């Protein structure tokens, strides 16, 4: 259960969300524009950067915090529930652990501000096997010279913080995968090309594009350095992407957790054959599915959001991911069922939950690499997935 | 298994469906515009009013033939796959079979020349207790003065024949439900009008919307009449609707199956790992299961359509939507997990089908009214659903 | 997270469990007999009584120290498991909080001497409707006259303390239902019969059985008394009954994780195509999805557990004993797979798990009235299953 | 739909099974001893060896016609359910079709009489992967020697035909896998072992035995022979089980129609709170699943025997068989849970019916076998289970 301090926060995140994130949602969804006015405020009651230490004007709060704040936020509206995993979870916390003071201060700098980092990993042809990646960092003197293209990059357009990950060479000589920081400014900098719109089934209020490496030049001080070398360091990088699983959860779980409210709302005012629809039993027992694969979600986040060291244990993160996704798909669709007709019309918003749910069994590692993770677990095994891993 | 003729019916529908259909479905979806390019190559072809009689100039092909139809349509364009069911079953059906020679000469010419009729049943707030409709018919000599207001009318604004389902009174004494036919057109008729459209997840290819009547007068001649009373009369027009509701679940299954092609198709070109995708077990599985559940949904479909008299027997009917749409819900998301991001991207169409097949577990009684439906057969009971049902 | 003492309660749990019980439980399954020697150990070792108040002799721990203990418990003998619940939580608990100290001295004394107490609801006519129940408490003087059938009661004819419900009637007039407490032993009481048993499919080591009473004489001291009606006593009475379910639940729990545990094990042993089953994705996605849904079903538990007052809320025990038991019914199920024809041999224990495990969504309230129950606290309404309930 | 013959076949199947099978399956189940009586019966009645051709006393039925029997046998008795299948397909079947015209006869006049063939090819190390299996023939003069050992044989110890699959040797030299026919008599042959009897979850009224061969010797004549060699031929004789495997599927049907059947009539009789259990909702839906998924199971089962050739399609039986036995586990768990407490007690039929379901998903080739089977096929792919395979 939650701390008084907990519920303080939870209560904090709830208002904003309510009083004004909630009601532009459907425009959100409509215009497939970004929220600036909604991020601004994002910004202004403290909920960016929330893991930040102190030390550089963050507030020091916990991954539990964030995944209590984040499914408020993804209540009102899913966009500005992944808005709030970005500017949190991900790149922010892998830069938090591992970067330079240098690195800390401007990423700090720029999300306390109101910039939601964008992260580029995923290519065309480099998905789910992430280390077939094509984009390369090569060294020049004092900087290191991209090329390359990402896709499905999540903040194209918006982000001006980047976290680009490339495969790199010294002078022709393969050295492993390492991470490089950008700030995409209105003027510079140059060759860092963000590409065309991904349109999406749903979150459809943050753009995602393709983004495009030219000859861009990267000073080695942007670069995060390891001691004991890039490929020890790509793996620990790596470990970062566990707590934005977590927060991502959260999002899914928010997403659901509004559709069921609106959907238990409705059969208490909506009635047929004289009465309302919460008196038929079929109808009774499908709310009562919703909400035990609910809470259980919300367990599976908050148990996993604890756990680990800096970040969620890796098997805790993944099978907490799983769960809250699917449970999201089920429970967003069965919502929408309690509308009838009404719900598959788009002027109410149960359609536009079932579309930004879908997105969450995919994005990050889909629930089948995360099953392969956690039995690689359980087995304790390495579950190697090349035609000649045995 | 089909028969010869079915077959070669099938491989022409599949034609038209994938040389024609195919490459306008994207745009369909975008435009939210009828196809009317599209329906008048379907009528051209053969495809529509196929149940009607020859004698007024129709194939007077079986409801199992139709559904052949139906499900590659649906395989093309979800929308064709509805304008498929709407202009072969339903409205169409219930004229045919209880309609007067002049009823049935009117849809019948109607519907060969390329309209697919509109059926006018529920209400904002009158679905799944289409009992207690709020639509009237009041007698006035030799005619039934119609007030009253439809919604998710299918084909709103496009349709010219309707089907209108209203509460009949005779001097203010209520006489049960009755079927009144009317035709629209630039012209007429006075105090008919298409309200606003309802803009929909999916199957956004033809126009749903609200319909108010406003002292629409209609001639008893139009009337669908019974011999002896309109109490037994509206369960054997609900008949038709059997027939309708294979139909749909046809399109759904459809939806399904293409979904289904296309996921598989991109498992073995798809390579990560080194590999297709195809090549992992678990999505070996993936595939088997979603073809195991197609498999006993087109079984399911068939196994409907040829059961019954006139129309399939209603509960056979019910279990098959059930199962199909159900299946097809299942099937289309995880199709669509098969591409990973590249299906969540609209640029791709997996997203579509699942949009699209998603109606299909609400429209023409939800699957929760089939479930209740299906269990007062089992159980051979009625099954009231008012506070008072048992008392 | 566990505290540091609840890894050493659990630890110790675990030793007592796997030392001691998890040998016996095939041959427990097969003599359907209470395993007493058994049961000793369970009570020497402090495993009963455990949230009796230090005062009588207890150990004062809370409902989720013994939820953990008996999760151990049961992953070595299902038996054992419901041995465990039975002597710490349900009739203890409900006369633990709600007894007079003569009362709570009386049960006490037994309980830490190895007894595992009876409690006594259900009856052949009355299940769900618990409200329905035939037997009779007529006040005659100081003393309650019952007359009477349950059934289904675990421990019938080894349970020596008895928790009757029974409707409760003076001069005519019925108050409510109340609770009564008696002792069985070699001498009496008279009018006390236990019944014949019934074999059941699983859990076999403790006796289930009919229990009658006739004229059975209970003096008001042992009646458990409200300051304010039985109305409300009853219902303070069934909270602690929302303990008894996650005790349940996680014996439940014990099971299906005893049998993932040996169903991995067996998948890294056995060998078929040259190579350890460990090799196959789609066995490897059956274990991940077992993983998961066990992982949930113990925070379910557990967050239940610390929820509530005296008790857990009635709500969260509900869901997550609907969420625990169908986990155990699916988990051992796919675990017996995992075994392929050898799981089906009953000289292998995946099918007893099974079996065992099958009783956890029907006793104590089945999943269907927990679903009811879920649903009243979500709608916030009452859900009268009567026929008139909504008039 | 079924045609009027097969309507009176099915008639008189069920007339049987009621009046006759139906009142013993509880004593069958509690002795787990095989019985004799409904067997003799069952004969009598014209069901056993259905699809031998009349030209050796047979009724020249189709696959259809049996799966039809089988499963009124089955409502009634899951025991007279195997029994029927073992005695109308596989084994009869594929000695009907690549037996000699002696082997033909023997196997006839034993079915004809009475006997439930048993099929042996299984073994404690050789399952899924029946190739593996370590039973040889090794040849001497015109005769085979036998040396090996089976288990889980249907009909142990009541069985008198068996086919026994083996490793074929010709002095040393490895031939493949063939299949041999033997008599068990109250005689002989000497070296035809029956082992320890397995005791079964289910369906007990059927022993399951190990079998062992020590120089079994069998005359060439009692070997099933191919023209074209016998790796062609294993292949050819496991086209047998195709048929067999809808048959199995439609005893797992049997079961739960049974199941569903007790259900039903207990809501309708079972009254709480003041009323039919019949009159809840909730239950409602769940009796109209059930028939959703029996209706689909049969017409699944039904479809994959007229499939084919001689024997069903494999991917429709398999299809068929993996819905058939998934159908029943869940629809004999939910009938159960319609009597409450009462179904868990076992002086009531719907715990044996669970029981009795749950064997169909594994015995003759796992659902997950079956799984990959049918993806091979979709996939027009072999799928290579093997470290090497790709
Ligand atoms: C809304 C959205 C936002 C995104 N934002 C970002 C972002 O900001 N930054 C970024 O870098 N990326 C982003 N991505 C990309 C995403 O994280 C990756 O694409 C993800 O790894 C999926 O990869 P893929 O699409 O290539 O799937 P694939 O790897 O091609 O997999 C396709 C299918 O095959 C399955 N599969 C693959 N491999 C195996 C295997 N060995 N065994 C079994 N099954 C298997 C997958 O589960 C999937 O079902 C985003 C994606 C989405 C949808
Ligand atoms: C795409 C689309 C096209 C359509 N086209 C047409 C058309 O052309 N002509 C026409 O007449 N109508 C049409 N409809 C309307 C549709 O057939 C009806 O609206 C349908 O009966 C559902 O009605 P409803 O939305 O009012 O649901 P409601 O009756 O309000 O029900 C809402 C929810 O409560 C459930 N429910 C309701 N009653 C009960 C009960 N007694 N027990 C348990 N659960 C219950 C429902 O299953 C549903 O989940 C269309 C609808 C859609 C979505
Ligand atoms: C192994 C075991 C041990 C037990 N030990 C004890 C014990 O020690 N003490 C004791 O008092 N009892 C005990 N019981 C009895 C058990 O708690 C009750 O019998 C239980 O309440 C179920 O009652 P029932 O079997 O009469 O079900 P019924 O009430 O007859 O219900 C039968 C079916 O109808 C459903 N149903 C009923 N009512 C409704 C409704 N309104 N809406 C929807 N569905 C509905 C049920 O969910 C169930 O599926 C035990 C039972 C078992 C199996
Ligand atoms: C009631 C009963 C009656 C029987 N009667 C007969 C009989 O009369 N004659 C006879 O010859 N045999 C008989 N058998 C044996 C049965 O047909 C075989 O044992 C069956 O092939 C299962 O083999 P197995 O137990 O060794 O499972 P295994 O091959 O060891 O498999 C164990 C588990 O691993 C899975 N598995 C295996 N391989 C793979 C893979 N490549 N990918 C994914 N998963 C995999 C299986 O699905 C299973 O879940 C009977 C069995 C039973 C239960």
């Amino acid at each position: 259960e939650l701390t008084p301090e907990q519920r303080t926060l939870q209560t904090q995140a709830r208002e904003l969300a309510q009083s004004v994130f909630a009601s532009t949602a459907v425009q959100t969804d409509l215009t497939e524009q970004y929220p600036w006015d909604n991020v601004a405020q994002l910004r202004d009651a403290g909920f960016m950067g929330m893991m930040l230490p102190t030390s550089v004007g963050g507030r020091g709060l916990s991954t539990l915090d964030t995944v209590i704040v984040i499914e408020e936020m993804a209540k009102a509206c899913a966009t500005m529930g992944r808005i709030t995993v970005d500017s949190n979870l991900g790149a922010i916390g892998a830069i938090t652990k591992y970067g330079s003071e240098e690195q800390i201060k401007l990423a700090a700098d720029l999300v306390l501000a109101g910039d939601k980092p964008a992260i580029c990993i995923s290519e065309p042809n480099a998905g789910s096997a992430a280390s077939e990646m094509t984009t390369r960092a090569d060294k020049n003197g004092d900087h290191y010279i991209l090329n390359g293209e990402k896709y499905w990059i999540t903040g194209g357009g918006v982000s001006k913080l980047h976290l680009i990950f490339a495969r790199v060479f010294d002078d022709g000589v393969e050295q492993g995968i390492g991470a490089f920081i950008t700030v995409l400014d209105d003027h510079g900098p140059e060759g860092l090309k963000v590409g065309r719109r991904l349109y999406a089934m749903g979150v459809r209020g943050i753009p995602e594009t393709h983004l495009e490496f030219h000859d861009l030049k990267i000073h080695k001080s942007m670069m995060i350095t390891f001691p004991d070398g890039l490929k020890r360091g790509f793996a620990a990088l790596m470990s970062a992407y566990n707590a934005q699983r977590v927060g991502a959860g959260a999002v899914a779980l928010g997403i659901a957790q509004c559709a069921f409210e609106e959907g238990v709302a409705y059969l208490k005012r909506r009635e047929q054959f004289g009465r309302p629809l919460a008196e038929f039993q079929g109808l009774q027992w499908m709310v009562a599915d919703m909400s035990v694969q609910l809470e259980a979600a919300r367990l599976m986040l908050r148990s996993a959001a604890v756990s680990g060291e800096t970040f969620p244990d890796i098997n805790k993160a993944a099978q907490a991911k799983i769960f809250a996704a699917e449970t999201a798909n089920k429970v967003t669709n069965d919502a929408l069922q309690f509308f009838g007709s009404s719900g598959y019309g788009r002027h109410n918003p149960m359609e536009r939950h079932v579309r930004d749910a879908r997105m969450f069994t995919i994005a990050g590692g889909t629930a089948q690499i995360l099953r392969t993770q956690v039995a690689s677990k359980i087995l304790d095994m390495k579950l190697p997935q090349t035609r000649d891993g045995y």
